[PDB]
């Protein structure tokens, strides 16, 4: 009940006393691991509330203050009588910090307290949605210089009339099933491209066309809006070394923003409320580019290296993945967008963890993600035994909105 | 019920039924996963419900379950854990429970292989000078001239604990590793201490870079013994590089044998406490965790320096860049030698028709993703992709303490 972790590498042991406090359910038991499945009223509100309020309190050395005991009292009778409460600003700014703070499978959480939150509540139409996701955008891309944002659209009241955004992040690029049998452009967005055909998009059937946006207001249905072309800074892909690599015609957008997670703070639920930061390189150069059922361009990489595709001992797809993530590193440097490659942001975390064990007794992590997709013994996090548990605030994975979504 | 996995890169779902026959436990619980953890004396009581829980999975594997065979075996069994407080196993389910221990290893890519193993069956073994000679066998036969052979070997069980037979050795054949007086290691360093042992139990040192450890054996509970493998038992193999030809003077070799021997084997609640058994090599293995980990030989600076990367930023990527061709060279040193050795684009995808098979015909494969997936390239494999139940079925190998942690020194 009070937990040891062991680096291998480097034979230090940390201590966790976090974990006590968890609230969520990890999916395992006694009897079965589960920690590699991707995805395993006024009653229960006043108790989350409470909770919540207790730790920002606590957070601000306040703890049992009046100031404390009448907030929980606002709370309280706000909730009995209208059967939800309203966060205020400081409150909001302290549950999203802490839900990245939370979110275990993030390597970038050292960077958790320096994040700008933008307060969208007041928002009430999908063109009001459109122009606060423009300006996170603006903001949060900076001519290259990224800086990570929220935006925070009102929360969820009866259900009936929940903010979403449809696309899972905000800039991605379509997909497109051929005559060919074939696919073009992203295979992962081909459902949500039908859709945006579907509700009205003209696509321009390209191999890397920025979805249109699909935002819903208020439970209504949802609306098109095409994200302004020069809001989207993108990088062409070269090599330092191999100048045919820019002949295959590869670039990637230089904001990674997730927008379909749920952001929980004190029990409320904002179901809208899309973050940004930046890319680690093998996110784009190992998954985005390598795997087989995304732009899959290992073979094209490798023929062109002229490598010995005939055995798989050769370690052809080995050496090409290299030399692709090497070209997004370099690529994005170059045109001084910001990017972490894996050996730095993994020593970051190691850093951070360290941080937060000695700070707060613990960090959440779920080892699965935090370790690369490439190289992962050469990472400090692969020596590293983390325990995976649930915190609030956090953010939660919620179903497509289009199995949800009553048109 | 019914558990569910999904392999992301196929959208194939397969449905685990034979979780529901597992009861060791996992180390989590509804709040906590240990899933990254690394390491998360019996009575009559217990050991008849095991026993009886073991020979049921055997007689059933046999197509025999209830016959008068297996209701005999039964009261047999029964008749000497109440007289004896123990009981013997036959050869036949001696062989199955290996074989099973093996098929339930969850950390083990290498399942696909389980039904060849060669067992070798040591139970009549009484000193540490048997020991060895049966090691030496095993070694020869699993070695094979280098078309490597599985094998594992059985000592006699645990009794009371007090007279337990132990290989010290973490695997058969390991090289020395010496710490220095400026701190620096020499060899091996993750064999420092047990090398210290050697050399307090009398062990003379070569204290070269690449020194074969005796082995050190316990039997029946006694002080273990020093005993030198034969050298020309001992396959190993140079490693160089197909394009590098300097890779050959960085003087790396390794062997061919890998072959756990710190390990417990438990069938049928009887508890094996040295029970060495050895398949062959991924390449990963020895490219990337023993040449590559900063704790371990440690090579990647000297192998990109003699590639004359970049190496002032990390950005550059060229620790990848070498630990791919240091990969390509081990892999190729042992090909040419003609050593059994797999790659790990090869071993997954066996490992991935194995999962699949065993969900068809036995309902689950417990398998643990952190292990399975290897330490390169991962998402380039397709076990990357796969979702994965981690639960414990028996028979079974489990890790046991160091024995210079737990030995009472007779003297
Ligand atoms: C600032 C630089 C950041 C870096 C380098 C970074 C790194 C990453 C990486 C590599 C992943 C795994 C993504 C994948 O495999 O698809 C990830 C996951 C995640 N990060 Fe970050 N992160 C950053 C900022 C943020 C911010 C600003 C937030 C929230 C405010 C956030 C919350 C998350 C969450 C919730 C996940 C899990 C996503 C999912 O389940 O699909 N991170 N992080
Ligand atoms: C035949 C070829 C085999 C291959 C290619 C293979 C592959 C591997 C690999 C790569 C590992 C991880 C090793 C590590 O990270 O240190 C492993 C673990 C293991 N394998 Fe195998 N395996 C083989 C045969 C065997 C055999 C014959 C047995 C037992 C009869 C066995 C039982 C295990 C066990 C118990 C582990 C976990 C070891 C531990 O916790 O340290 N495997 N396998
Ligand atoms: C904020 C942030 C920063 C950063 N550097 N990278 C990101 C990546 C976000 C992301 C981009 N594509 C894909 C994903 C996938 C999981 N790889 C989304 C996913 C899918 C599924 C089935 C489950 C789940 N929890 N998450 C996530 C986000
Ligand atoms: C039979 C077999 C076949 C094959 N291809 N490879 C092997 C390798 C065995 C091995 C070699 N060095 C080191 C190990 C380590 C874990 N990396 C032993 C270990 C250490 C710890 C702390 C825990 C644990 N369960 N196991 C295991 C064995
Ligand atoms: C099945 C397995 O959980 C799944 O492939 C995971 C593995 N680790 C991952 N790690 C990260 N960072 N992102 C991912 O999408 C995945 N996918
Ligand atoms: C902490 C973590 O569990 C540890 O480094 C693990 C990760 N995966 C591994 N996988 C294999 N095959 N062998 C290992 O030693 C390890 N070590
Ligand atoms: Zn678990």
């Amino acid at each position: 009940r009070f937990l040891k972790v062991k680096n291998w590498e480097t034979d230090v042991v940390l201590t966790d006393t976090l974990h006590l406090k968890s609230t969520l359910e990890t999916g395992c038991t006694e009897h079965i691991c589960m920690g590699s499945i991707m995805l395993p009223t006024k009653d229960q509100l006043f108790p989350l509330a409470k909770e919540f309020l207790d730790q920002y309190y606590s957070s601000i050395k306040r703890f049992g203050s009046k100031a404390h005991m009448d907030r929980l009292e606002e709370v309280n009778k706000e909730i009995e009588s209208t059967s939800t409460y309203q966060l205020k600003d400081t409150e909001l700014i302290y549950g999203a910090k802490h839900a990245w703070r939370n979110a275990s499978r993030c390597v970038g959480r050292i960077q958790w307290s320096k994040l700008q939150v933008f307060d969208a509540r007041d928002c009430t139409t999908a063109h009001g949605m459109f122009n606060y996701i423009c300006n996170h955008v603006k903001y949060a891309t900076n001519k290259g210089n990224l800086r990570s944002a929220i935006t925070i659209f009102p929360q969820r009241t009866d259900g009936k009339h929940d903010f979403r955004v449809w696309n899972s992040q905000l800039i991605r690029y379509a997909g497109y099933k051929q005559p060919d049998g074939s696919t073009l452009g992203d295979p992962a967005n081909v459902q949500f491209t039908e859709i945006c055909i579907q509700q009205g998009w003209k696509a321009p059937r390209g191999r890397f066309d920025v979805l249109p946006l699909l935002l819903q207001a208020n439970g209504n249905d949802p609306e098109l809006f095409q994200i302004p072309p020069e809001l989207v800074l993108e990088v062409p892909i070269r090599h330092p070394k191999f100048d045919w690599f820019k002949d295959l015609g590869l670039k990637w957008y230089g904001l990674p923003a997730v927008s379909n997670m749920l952001l929980e703070i004190g029990g409320l639920e904002f179901s809208a409320c899309p973050f940004s930061g930046w890319y680690m390189g093998t996110e784009i150069g190992v998954r985005d580019y390598c795997d087989n059922s995304r732009y899959n361009i290992l073979e094209e990489v490798a023929k062109k290296m002229d490598l010995d595709m005939r055995k798989t001992s050769s370690l052809w797809k080995d050496q090409a993945l290299v030399e692709i993530n090497i070209a997004v590193l370099y690529s994005f440097q170059s045109d001084k967008v910001t990017i972490v490659d894996h050996h730095s942001a993994t020593e970051s975390f190691i850093k951070h963890m360290e941080n937060e064990y000695r700070c707060r007794g613990g960090c959440p992590a779920d080892w699965v993600w935090i370790v690369p997709p490439m190289s992962g013994s050469i990472t400090p996090v692969f020596h590293q035994e983390m325990l995976n548990y649930r915190l609030t605030p956090s953010f939660e994975y919620q179903p497509d909105p289009w199995n949800t979504h009553v048109w």
